[PDB]
């Protein structure tokens, strides 16, 4: 069920921000790896003293790439002064924020009717301030409040291109690559309390609760806007069992609670997949070892009404996962992690079903699969053993 | 001349470490950019619960990116305990250099006969002591003395596979990538006064004047071994011209002394450029603005004996520079910074003469280049114009 309890209009995803040492070479990496264009910049050569950003899209997706310059750059500013295009920006606290963490997601940003209207309910409601509401160019409206750990919810509204004082790239620099992701579905959090997380969370958007989840280590709940297409899942580790919590290795390498995994939308997930992989070892993205064929096998029976016989060993070749609703049918695939710690991936999906355009959530996030991979993987230790 | 007055013996350059906040997506895209293979790494799969470090190499040239974790994993450590393979690494020294400097180069090492004896030798001499020699599993020393600013010289002596604690790189992970780089060929330091730093490094080391320059904005001179297989230049900036110094912008942006460019030798310095220009806008590394067609038509003058009309017109293409000295000639090309500040860059060269092998230095550091290209943009604007 759906109450729309939403306390102010949400639209859709708008961005997601890293927080770098240096964005040129994530950016530069990310470009090639995932097949997203360079669109926009802010740096020395637009003016921006403070602050180096660079963005990357593909479709609807955006990345957004930060670094902070030397402070002695912009030593004489005040923020009423400020060359930074990004006014939440500030050199100590992604010095900080990435010396803790490492690479990793700082802002998670939707785009809302009005982002001052959307700050002052959320702290109405309880939401902790990060950062208020500033008017860039008589344009565009930016406010920021915390999501957990150090990553912050980002409010951005348009009166009416990516934020003003960001320049488009020379398009000699801006090469089209496009694999063909073409959105963000999910963005996925990992914290130490699942209760106070999704009470503080739902408690200043009234995002409704779209699913939840539990021997596998984590407890997991999805929260939705009203129309369901910004998705927030979050998870908690669940101690006392066989093997660590996956989750509890994420907090510690994490240094506390922060963003899990990205999951981008393709609308062709074979050519995603083809087109990444061939770029996993020329500095792409790896991806998780592969199902055993055991897993394959077992799909005809589970999707053999979705997908023919040729579609399933093309999720094969491709490491390709597979879980289905009582509404959709969902492929999935996970990277190895983006950077140095055992921290942020990223997921790779398409959804099937549920046409009416295509409802968010459509087939759940894969919870069917620790089903199957666990019997999948007994399945094939008996088949090499025999 | 050359009066070969090492004061210790000196083989070649080993290895650039690079000190970067993730070093995983640094090296990743140095990779695809320059063509270098993934050939070891020391990380948390090695047991390495202190940094994440990952090795390049092309040809003889070996890259080291190296970034820190948590510190919090390495909490109950000491110095006789610890899991870094790199001894002299320091959590706090790396962020301090990383969030003074950006991404950059900490230690420029070379190898000789004894590191220790090396280490000792350079103290008697003057050296401000980094890090002292420590044997890695009785096979490897390595020891470290101050350069320039935040810069190192490190000595790897070997009693004989890069260094002891990291391993080799799954050969799937390993894609052999090769674009004709061969080997470091010299690296440059920026100072704020070249008297005082010359004499602190000949001090030391007993390295000779190999070459020395001067309108430009600096003063420079180059540092040379015994057999001037190891070339360091160091440059000053000259205040008082119509143009800021470039050097000064490097000590403004970098906080400081440090190392300004590495020059990397090519076996086929065409097939390089194309290789790598072909990847400039897909995650590769951009070049410096090329010359404009004057200064290729006045090459033919000045080196026609050297190169045919079809290889100055492959120079044309490629946007490569060309030098000569009384000895030999210089194929030479920049690239743009390689990261978010206007600070380190990348030369690629290839000499041509001074056949004996090929001396060192063959064809020198392109001090003609100046003048030729001043001269070069003043005719064709000329030619704009008419
Ligand atoms: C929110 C999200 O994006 C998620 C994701 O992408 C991958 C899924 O795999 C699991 C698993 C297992 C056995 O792997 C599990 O035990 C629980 C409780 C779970 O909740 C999920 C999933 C469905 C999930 O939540
Ligand atoms: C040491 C090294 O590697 C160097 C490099 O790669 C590029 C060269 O260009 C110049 C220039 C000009 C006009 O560009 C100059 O005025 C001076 C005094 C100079 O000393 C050099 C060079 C020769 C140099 O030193
Ligand atoms: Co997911
Ligand atoms: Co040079």
């Amino acid at each position: 069920k759906n109450p729309k309890s939403d306390k102010f209009k949400v639209k859709r995803f708008h961005h997601i921000e890293f927080w770098c040492g240096d964005a040129t070479n994530v950016a530069r990496r990310f470009s090639w790896g995932l097949g997203m264009r360079f669109s926009a910049k802010s740096d020395l050569s637009t003016g921006n003293m403070v602050h180096a950003s660079y963005l990357l899209t593909s479709g609807d997706l955006r990345f957004l790439f930060t670094a902070p310059y030397s402070p002695s750059l912009s030593a004489g500013e005040i923020k009423p002064t400020t060359t930074a295009s990004i006014p939440s920006f500030d050199h100590g606290s992604c010095r900080s924020f990435f010396s803790s963490h490492g690479l990793g997601v700082r802002a998670v940003a939707i785009e809302v009717e009005d982002a001052e209207s959307a700050f002052s309910i959320s702290v109405a409601n309880g939401a902790i301030p990060s950062s208020p509401p500033i008017v860039l160019n008589e344009a565009v409206t930016i406010a920021e409040v915390k999501l957990y750990g150090d990553v912050v919810l980002r409010y951005v509204s348009y009166k009416a291109e990516f934020l003003p004082g960001f320049e488009r790239v020379e398009d000699a620099s801006s090469f089209p690559l496009d694999y063909g992701i073409r959105r963000l579905d999910h963005a996925v959090g990992n914290v130490p309390e699942l209760g106070p997380a999704l009470t503080y969370v739902a408690g200043f958007t009234g995002f409704h609760q779209f699913a939840e989840f539990t021997e596998s280590g984590l407890n997991s709940a999805v929260l939705a806007s009203n129309d369901e297409m910004v998705l927030l899942p979050i998870n908690e580790p669940v101690h006392g069992t066989k093997r660590k919590s996956q989750i509890q290795t994420y907090l510690e390498h994490n240094e506390g609670a922060g963003l899990q995994h990205l999951a981008l939308m393709s609308e062709d997930i074979f050519r995603t997949l083809r087109e990444m992989r061939k770029r996993s070892s020329i500095g792409g993205f790896d991806f998780m070892p592969s199902p055993p064929p055991t897993y394959y096998q077992n799909l005809k029976k589970r999707v053999g009404d979705v997908l023919s016989d040729d579609q399933i060993k093309e999720c094969e070749e491709l490491g390709i996962l597979v879980d289905r609703d009582d509404q959709g049918t969902l492929l999935q695939i996970f990277t190895k992690p983006l950077g140095d710690r055992p921290t942020i991936f990223i997921e790779i999906i398409q959804r099937v079903g549920c046409m009416m355009y295509q409802s968010g959530g459509c087939g759940g996030f894969g919870k069917g699969n620790f089903s199957e991979l666990f019997k999948s993987i007994e399945e094939y230790e008996k088949t090499l053993e025999a």
